[PDB]
Formats: structure tokens, sequence, C-alpha cells
């Protein structure tokens, strides 16, 4: 059997440098970098590497900290959370801006804190696809505390004004969070260009390991500990180091911005391709803007076929994609999302087992 | 070289079969369990299994929940900072009892919590060196939150008065939970005779991986949220599930309850064989009560020598143990914490060494 991933955004396939590099310290390198003996200091080259790598990936400063977390969610949270305790409640700050594409993590949250009585405008995404960066000008009041918005879509692959944005954060003088976690691997990421206070990313979208997560603070910007113990990390976040986890989301992470030109030469090329050849049959038009995407990925839409049934007719054809809410009713859109792996062959055949399941299910759709 | 790593309650060596049973979730079947196609719903079994194991290894029922954490310091700030929001801000019970000898993720998140304004009783520690059970009936007022007191200390090795403060907890209904990270693969662990509405535990303590670990809920007892997203885990804790470190953790806590036997009539053993083979020199005295510990831990203080001194002396000749505050000035006292690797002859090796230590350090302080 070959099969053929196409969720990429969903999670990413552990490169072999990866675990290659992780193997060790599942093996016989155990020692708790906590520890004072030889099995933990043992363990701190491999780590500063590590760390080294994460800082020169998103071009963070030796000023700046680079926290390691559990995930993506941890980070959100974290961020949400921690400038609520900071600036809502102790400086009055009561309002939050961010988007309405963001991720669950932060939706959710910024839900969570409007049960705790703050007030969240969650702007409206337009028809393009992408926010302004005059939304959060015209919405950032005298007590909004912080500004929240993702690099890339998850579900679009729509990159957003960033960098704009910081800008407008900067002068109103207002705390600048991105969930980057789309953007790495596939575009260019700098924490100094972006102003960004905050920035989150997750490994296992650029071929590392689910389960750990990172975290960029500036440099004297205070947010108050998720996990409190106050031992690692500059008593940021507490826990014992997920050594293994650590090396190889370095890699991962150095990996990743050196197929950047791989990923905008090839693997986006390979995108239109797909999408090229995947609009050329009757009823079906991608969900958002072209040419602001994230090389990797596309999302559209199919006739009068649900997401979720493509999904299924692909799947039983050994594909994998996911779906994406579009436009409107909502009616599910196909998410197909590339990664440095896929090649052309595969490509074809998905565009042949595709094509072939959109006359199949819109023929019995009669 | 062969070194000894007497240092298992600082972190322990992923056991082979976990490993083993861990690298196809690196490898080949890396799809992310939330998905529908055949890489996430493949995941599900061996997901099951785990959890089944983890259920089975703390007898928990099929009614409650043992969410899976990011380490104990995560489960720790979950149940402090979730009872917070809770009980204390939503029902008044502004009052948290525990003990002293508590690991600083609950020490000092309940200073986070006193920072908050929450009146926090510090239950002392009594020259036997563990809690009465009694000290928290005389404790508990009307507006007590919640009881936390761990399983076993992380210094001592002291068994607590688990079952008993759980009956009282059940009596005066009150919410108890407990840190029993050093409990899981050294003595049996039961929720339902511990009448334990929370309960901690870390993964790599019982020789699985770092950065994974779990929180066990009790039927019908809520905790609001420390990652949100709710997606993942009946929305209690968000976040892509860490499939690999799930799967491992599943069968490190199996392999550790079928090695409780042979943890109490082997590993207990070899300690009472090094210890006592200690105590036997100068001045020495073991730190608090002997009978009830856990098998693997002994706690021993040295004449007028530090503990980093013999940490320092002994790591030169590679063998591995931590310190351990003792008695009164801290002096510090030397932990030597054992697993199921360790044999016979390395204790031999450790009390040459050791001896050699202690007349050397001994003998220069003049
Ligand atoms: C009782 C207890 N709870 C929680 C923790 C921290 O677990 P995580 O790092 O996975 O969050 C420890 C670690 N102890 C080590 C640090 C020691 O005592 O030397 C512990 O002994
Ligand atoms: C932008 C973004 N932030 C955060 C997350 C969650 O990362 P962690 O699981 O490591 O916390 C995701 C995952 N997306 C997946 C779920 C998707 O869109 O299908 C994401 O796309
Ligand atoms: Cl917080
Ligand atoms: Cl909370």
């Amino acid at each position: 059997v070959q099969r053929i991933y196409l969720d990429n955004n969903a999670t990413t396939r552990i490169d072999p440098k990866v675990k290659e590099i992780m193997d060790p310290f599942l093996r016989d390198h155990y020692g708790n970098p906590s520890s004072l003996h030889q099995f933990g200091t043992e363990t701190h080259p491999a780590i500063a590497e590590a760390l080294d790598k994460l800082y020169k990936g998103i071009n963070a400063r030796d000023i700046d900290d680079v926290i390691i977390t559990s995930c993506a969610t941890e980070s959100n949270n974290w961020v949400l959370k921690g400038v609520y305790f900071d600036e809502c409640l102790k400086k009055g700050k009561n309002h939050i801006v961010t988007t309405v594409a963001e991720h669950p993590a932060v939706r959710s949250t910024c839900n969570f804190l409007e049960s705790l009585g703050v007030e969240v405008t969650y702007l409206p995404i337009n028809e393009h696809g992408s926010i302004t960066a005059e939304q959060v000008r015209e919405a950032i009041t005298e007590k909004t505390a912080l500004v929240s918005v993702m690099w890339a879509n998850n579900e679009t692959g729509l990159i957003f004004p960033i960098e704009e944005i910081g800008a407008i954060c900067k002068e109103k003088g207002v705390l600048f969070h991105t969930d980057a976690v789309q953007a790495i691997g596939k575009i260019p990421v700098d924490v100094l260009k972006a102003n960004a206070d905050f920035l989150s990313f997750s490994a296992h979208k650029f071929h590392g390991p689910k389960g750990i997560g990172g975290l960029y603070i500036r440099s004297g910007v205070g947010l108050t500990p998720l996990f409190h113990g106050g031992e690692h990390m500059n008593g940021r976040r507490s826990g014992t180091l997920n050594v293994p986890y650590i090396v190889g989301m370095g890699e991962a992470m150095k990996l990743a911005v050196e197929h950047l030109d791989y990923e905008k030469e090839v693997v986006g090329k390979l995108r239109d391709k797909l999408e090229e050849a995947l609009l050329k049959i009757p009823d079906v038009m991608v969900v958002g803007d072209r040419i602001h995407r994230v090389p990797n990925t596309t999302l559209v839409s199919v006739r009068g076929i649900e997401g979720e049934a493509m999904l299924w007719d692909l799947n039983r054809s050994n594909i994998a994609a996911s779906t994406g809410s579009a436009c409107a009713s909502a009616h599910t859109a196909i998410r197909l999302s590339l990664s440095r792996f896929n090649t052309e062959a595969e490509i074809d055949k998905t565009i042949e087992v595709f094509s072939q399941a959109a006359v199949r299910l819109r023929n019995i759709s009669s």
C-alpha cells in the first residue's frame, strides 16, 4: 500500500534526522538536567544547541526568552491568562482584541476571559480572507491589554498583515502576540520584524514530535507563569525538561528553515499544480486569496458535496486531507496541505482520485 | 566506564520495552488522533490500551477521568488553580490545607494563591517525618476548598497517612488531592482506597519519558481547565495528543505495577543492605522514619560534611545521587534512590566508594 499524506496542517511526519538526534536521550542519556551530577550536566550541551537553533530559527535575541512549553495550546493559554492577571486585573486594561479565525486555543481561552468579565473584540474576517491591519487600529481602545493575531490561518493558509500590526502595536504601546504555528517551516518568521512580544509555535507542524511547543517572550516583557514551581526556564515554566523532544524540536526548527527556499520553489509549485488541476472541473472555487498564502495549503469547495464526503472517499483510496469551513452555509470545504516529502507522482494520483471521486459522489447525489 | 545511577527520584531510565513500544509512533504512525482519516483513527487502539493500562494501574473506574497532562507540575497547577476558580472564588471557601514537604509545584502554586488572597495552612512536619492525619482534621475549617498531601516524599521516601486523610476528607466533605509521583512503581496506589478526587503522577519516575504526566479526576468532580480549546480529553485539557509518550507511559505504568513485588522483596532489600552498611560508620544517621518508607529511597546525613561535597566526590567516581535538606542547620543530606535495574555489585561498590569518600572529606576537614 502507498498512502499519500496531505494533512500536514493537522500534524507532520517526524523527520528521520530528528528521530535520529532524539534516540540517545531516550536511551543512555536519560539524566535530569536539573541534577548536578554528570547525568544532568551531561545533557546541557545538546540542550543549548537546541535552544540556539530555536533563537536563530525565529531571529530571537540572546536577551529574549524562548520558553519551552508542552504545546502551542499551553503557549496561548499562558499568554492570554498571564496578561490577564498582569494587565486586565492589575492594570485595568480589561480589553483584548483578536480575530475570529484564531485557533480554538485562542478563541476558547478568550471566551473564558469574557466569562471572567473581559471585553473581547473578535475582528471580523473579510472577503479577501485576511484582516486589514487597520481593523486593529480602529479597534485598539485605551484599555486594550493585548492584540493576538495568528501569523497564518490553519484552514486557508492565508498569511496575515503581521509586521504591520506589529508596528501599530508598537505605536499605541500595546502588547503583541502571534500564533505562528502554521508559519514555521512554510515562510520565514522574524520576531524583530514583527515587533512581537509573544510568539507561539508547535513542533509537530515542522516535522518534530507532538507534545512539545515554544513561546517566545521579548526581553523585559513579564508573563505570570502558568506552571508554578519556579525551578526551570528562568522560573517562568516549571517541570522537568523534555530533553529528547527539546533536542529534536531544535533540529526540526533548523531543518525547517533550511528548506524554506525548497518550500516555496518546489512545494508551492506542487500546490499550484494540484490546485490548478482541480479547479479545471465544474463547480469548485478556492476559498480565500491565492496570492498571500503559505506555499503548502489549499482549501477548495465543491459543487453540492460536503467536505466530509470527499474526505471519506479520499480516505478509501488512502489519501488524507482535512475539512475547513468556507464562505457560507456551514458547507465545509476540503483542506489539502503538502509537505517537503510529497512528490509529483502523488499529486497526479491525487488529481486522478479527486476527479473520480468528484464525479462519483456528484453523480450519486441525484 | 561503569557508572551507577542512584538518583531515580530525580528521573528514571526509559525501560527498553517502553522505547520499543514508542518507536512506531515516532516513525510511520504519526497521524493526529483528532483527524478523521486512517492516519488518525489508526492510532486509537494503542491509545485506548495505554489509557486502560493507566486506569488499571491506579485502580481508577471507567466512570472517572485520567487526563493526560504535560507533567506532574501541570497536574498540580491545574488542580490548585482549577479549584481556586471553582471553590475559593465562586464558593467563598478561601482556604487550602497542605504540608510543608510538598513539591515546589504545589508549595509555590499555593504561594501564588496566597498572593491572590487565599489563606493556606502549610502543615508542619513532625520528628517521625510524616503528617499525623489528625493535623488536617484540626486544620479543616468550614471554608477549606481542598486538602493536598503527597503520597510519599521525594527527599525522605516517607509514605504519608493517605487513605486515612482520604476518609477524613470524605467525612467533612472536602476535596482531596494527592501528589503521587513518588508512589507509582514503588508502592501500590489505589484511588478508591484513598478517596482521592485528584491524583498527580509524572511518567519519568516509573521509567517512562520526561515531559508527560497524568491527573486522575474522580467522576463528578469539576475542574476548570488549565488548557482551553476544549477539543481533547473531554475538553478538559486541549492540545494535540503526545501519542508516542502516551503509549510508552501506559507501558511504563504496566511494567511498574508488575514489578511491585520485585520492588519490595528485592529493591528494598538492596536499600536496607546499602543503608545498613552505611550507618556502621562514625556520625551518620538516617533522616526520618525507617519503617514506612518506599522501598527504594534512603536519605542519610554525615558528620561535618555537607551533602553537596559527597555528591561531588561520588560524581568523580561516576556514582549519581542527590541532596535533601535534613533535620536542622540547612545542612543538606545525601539522597540515594534505587531502581529495578541496579544490582548488588553496584551496591557493594557504592559502599566502598562511599566509605573512602567519607574518611577522605572527613579527614581533609581538619
Ligand atoms: C513528588 C513530585 N511531584 C512532582 C515532581 C515534578 O515532576 P515533573 O518535572 O514531571 O513536573 C517531582 C520531581 N521530583 C524531582 C525534581 C526531585 O525531587 O529531585 C516530584 O518528586
Ligand atoms: C495555528 C494553530 N495553533 C495551535 C494549534 C494546536 O497546536 P497543539 O496541539 O500542539 O497545542 C494548531 C493545530 N492545528 C490543527 C489541530 C488543525 O488545524 O487541524 C494550529 O493550527
Ligand atoms: Cl496564571
Ligand atoms: Cl484556570
